[PDB]
């Protein structure tokens, strides 16, 4: 009864019926669901018995400042009482001292000598799924740090251990003996559609990641037909013994008089290490020839897709499996060590610290033992020079790898590239990744979920790792779910992504229900946005807003749109929907602006979400995640550029949520220079500054001009490094604190060479409204240079991250040309003295371009 309800609920939540998985009758799919159900149910059982503090670390992981004395006012209360107390504490005090102080006031008011010790409690942030615990001082917590900048007072609740336990309780659930050349039979093509004035060619390649194992073989030219017949042998120049484990056979069917039609790839060995034999029907994917990186599973739409039949020949009378790790380590155990001169050792040091020539690859390979012992972080370059088309060479390389020491997270993220398709090399990358903290993992999760699209099989090390970490952290679980869920309309990933979400759901029944409440809210938002789109092409904005409001006031709407966790942040609770405050934006897609309030949270419960359907939001999220990382990298070096890292989350097909930043308007709106306002100006250059002055009276203007200066320097650098163009007054926002930030991200990474942009209006604010202010202007250039030089020292981080994102399917992130842009913007080739001089030329060039509006 409950088993059937859970399954149908999973089916609705994931957006694919579980019955569809069974109907494939695929043993690989059937082993994944059994082995991952068990693995996720064990994680669940482990969780239902965690300690109470241990339960907070799962459900409410700490939100700490990248870094993690002074008077501070905090307001504390208890769960079963409306009565609060306001204490004067210090930012250097640990939450525990606040707790002991909170109980002291309760001891007098209630006159009893309180049995409770501070240790017995946790401090909940008012009307939020956020907690303050652990031995970190108050300023170290993101909520107190945010509170300290906005002047506003922290509002906390005392939560007893027994109450947290009550929450845990209610949330309960031999190959090497076959030297003949690898060949195949190309039998026939089916349902192909092309010009009859042309001929059909079949191109095949044997790959190990991005590298060829041998040269490509083309079929004979056959006349264009819907059912073309070949019945021909395609011999490759590689022996069946030399075929690596991660060898993938790639096909590109096309038309010639080069006209791309379709493509298809398959792994030569199955998920049980067996070399494949017998007839194979490859349901081809459409082109725009040979695509190594493309998925190794067939096209689901079997009725429309082209279906090339091939025939893997019987290389032996019995089945053939890839030799086990014991046979590999035995063959690779044999060889000669690196005995070379100081001169070749000096050249080896020069190339390993530094793309290399053939002879330079020959020295990396001969000196592989010196690489293992004296250059372990050079592992990726050694894996690159290895000949993956020679069984002896792979075995030597694998033998070194099993004895290879663990590498930093930085080196491990590089090893996840499609360049390293070897499962033992990938298992190795995951072993060096396990030391990632939850915060580091959250930072790179977007890229790790993309790496899943490179994976040759369902049951892989990266899936178990992502699953295990997601079941031990509710925030990780949340974002993993939404990154998978959002790509369910993509037929190439839907089976993989649907299977991972089903596994997770088996491990968190309670969270499956929480996320369905989010899914139901997004369901109603799409129907409401659809209404608005139709209504805005028929009536006036006041009329459409009122009708949107009437629709929202319905029982079904009021209930679905209310009392939920935010998909943008599970800490944020969207309680009561303020219908009167809701509206829509006037852009093509008519985005909805949805407001919420919460009495339990006060001012902190006054939140909003923007719902946008019709436009792709994956590039906006990636841009924002990159900027957020910059802010993290800067803060770690003690540079706080006053950034606004707001939420952006794609949820479905051209659908997603953007976080509302209140007390912010666009440069364009402020610059309208409307009459009967506190910001009305004598000169349009005054407007932004008058607005700033109106919002920040007295001594407050100085801090606002400084928030402006700091954020501006950060965004000038962020948009320059990331090449974010189409920047105008309508997509630049200013907060009432003076903080500047960017919205609506179309183009990024040139698509060319977007220059460093300095705008006179912002230079006018930095210079405090004065024509000349070298003091303030050069303090600004210093912030810019400092920011730029910090990013450069983390150049490989961005490069390793952007390389993993190539799997994403973003048209503006599809080749080496895009990654080159980063290398160029960060002047990754030059020394810091050289890069700084290059940055100062582009900065001065940008000031000279800003001086066009200064002159006029
Ligand atoms: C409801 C009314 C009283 N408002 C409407 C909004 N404007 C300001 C405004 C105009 N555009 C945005 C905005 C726009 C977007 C946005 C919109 C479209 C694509 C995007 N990609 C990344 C951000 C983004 C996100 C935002 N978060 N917080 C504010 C925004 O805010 C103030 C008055």
């Amino acid at each position: 009864r409950v088993k059937k309800l859970i399954n149908s609920q999973i089916s609705l939540l994931i957006g694919k019926g579980l019955h569809e998985f069974d109907s494939l009758r695929d043993p690989e799919v059937n082993d994944f669901r059994t082995k991952m159900r068990q693995f996720c149910e064990e994680a669940a059982a482990h969780r239902q018995q965690l300690g109470w503090v241990e339960w907070l670390q799962y459900s409410f992981p700490l939100q700490l400042e990248p870094s993690a004395n002074r008077a501070l006012l905090v307001n504390v209360k208890f769960e079963g009482s409306e009565e609060s107390f306001t204490f004067q504490v210090s930012t250097k005090d640990m939450p525990l001292a606040l707790m002991a102080c909170a109980l002291r006031k309760k001891a007098t008011v209630f006159r009893q000598p309180l049995v409770e010790q501070p240790e017995e409690y946790a401090l909940q942030v008012n009307g939020r799924h956020e907690y303050l615990y652990g031995n970190y001082p108050l300023c170290h917590f993101q909520y107190i740090c945010s509170c300290l900048h906005s002047g506003l007072t922290p509002h906390l609740t005392m939560v007893h251990s027994s109450s947290i336990l009550a929450m845990r309780d209610e949330q309960s659930n031999s190959l090497w003996s076959l030297e003949q050349p690898f060949s195949i039979e190309l039998i026939e093509g089916r349902k192909v559609n092309a010009d009859e004035r042309m001929k059909l060619v079949v191109q095949a390649g044997l790959f190990h990641g991005n590298e060829m194992l041998c040269k490509t073989v083309s079929s004979s030219e056959v006349n264009v037909c819907s059912e073309p017949v070949w019945k021909q042998r395609l011999e490759f120049d590689i022996s069946v013994c030399d075929l690596p484990r991660m060898a993938r056979l790639c096909f590109a069917l096309y038309a010639v008089v080069d006209c791309p039609i379709a493509w298809a790839n398959l792994m030569l060995f199955d998920y049980k290490d067996q070399l494949k034999t017998g007839e194979r029907c490859l349901y081809m994917w459409p082109s725009v020839l040979l695509n190594p990186a493309g998925t190794v599973r067939g096209n689901p739409n079997t009725e429309s897709a082209a279906a090339l039949v091939i025939y893997l020949p019987e290389v032996a009378p019995h089945p053939v499996y890839f030799p086990a790790l014991e046979k590999i380590l035995e063959l690779g155990r044999h060889g000669e060590r690196g005995r070379i001169t100081e001169e070749e050792q000096l050249q080896l040091r020069e190339i390993l610290e530094r793309e290399l020539y053939e002879h330079e690859k020959d020295l990396v390979w001969k000196m592989r033992h010196e690489v293992q012992e004296h250059f372990p972080e050079a592992l990726a370059r050694l894996l690159l020079v290895t000949k993956w088309n020679k069984h002896e060479d792979v075995a030597q390389m694998l033998y070194l790898l099993c004895s290879w020491p663990e590498l930093p997270v930085l080196s491990a993220l590089e090893l996840l590239d499609f360049s390293f398709p070897d499962c033992y090399v990938g298992s190795f990358a995951i072993k060096s990744l396990r030391k990632l903290t939850d915060d580091e993992l959250f930072q790179y999760l977007l890229q790790l979920v993309q790496v899943l699209k490179y994976e040759s099989y369902l049951d892989c090390e990266l899936t178990k790792f992502l699953l295990g970490r997601a079941l031990a952290n509710r925030k990780i679980g949340h974002f993993l779910f939404w990154h998978l869920r959002s790509e369910m309309h993509v037929p190439s990933v839907a089976l993989r992504f649907g299977l991972i979400m089903e596994a997770y759901c088996r491990g968190s029944t309670h969270h499956m229900k929480v996320l369905m409440k989010q899914g139901e809210a997004l369901s109603k938002l799409k129907a409401l946005n659809d209404f608005v789109k139709v209504s805005s092409q028929k009536t006036t904005k006041p009329q459409t807003k009122e009708m949107m409001h009437m629709c929202m006031r319905q029982e079904t709407y009021m209930e679905a749109l209310s009392h939920l966790q935010s998909p943008l942040d599970p800490s944020t609770l969207l309680e009561e929907v303020c219908v009167e405050q809701c509206t829509f934006m006037d852009s093509k897609m008519k985005p909805l602006w949805i407001m919420y309030s919460s009495e339990e949270a006060g001012s902190a419960g006054n939140v909003g979400i923007i719902f946008k359907n019709g436009d792709d939001l994956r590039q906006d999220m990636l841009t924002l995640q990159m900027i957020q990382l910059m802010d993290v990298l800067w803060k770690q070096e003690g540079l706080d550029l006053r950034m606004t890292p707001y939420g952006c989350l794609p949820t479905g097909d051209r659908t997603g949520l953007i976080e509302v930043v209140l007390h912010s308007d666009t440069i364009a709106n402020i610059q309208l220079n409307k009459s009967n306002m506190a910001a009305t100006a004598a000169f349009n250059k005054d407007a932004l500054l008058n607005w700033l002055k109106s919002k920040n009276p007295g001594e407050a203007l100085d801090r606002a001009i400084e928030e402006f200066t700091l954020s501006c320097a950060g965004y000038c650098v962020a948009t320059y490094v990331l090449g974010i163009g189409d920047r105008h007054s309508d997509n630049i926002m200013i907060r009432e604190s003076g903080q500047l930030f960017h919205i609506d991200f179309g183009h990024f990474l040139g698509n060319e060479r977007v220059p460093f942009i300095l705008t006179y209006d912002f230079v006018h604010v930095i210079q405090q409204g004065k024509t000349n202010n070298s003091e303030k202007f050069e303090r600004f250039r210093g912030y810019c240079e400092r920011a730029y030089t910090i990013l450069r020292r983390h150049g490989l981080l961005f490069l390793h991250l952007f390389a993993l994102m190539r799997a994403a399917g973003l048209p503006e992130l599809s080749c080496s040309k895009d990654i080159q842009y980063l290398k160029d913007s960060l002047a990754l080739g030059k020394t810091e003295e050289e890069a700084l001089k290059h940055f100062r030329v582009k900065f001065n060039e940008a000031l000279r371009e800003s001086w066009k509006t200064k002159v006029n």
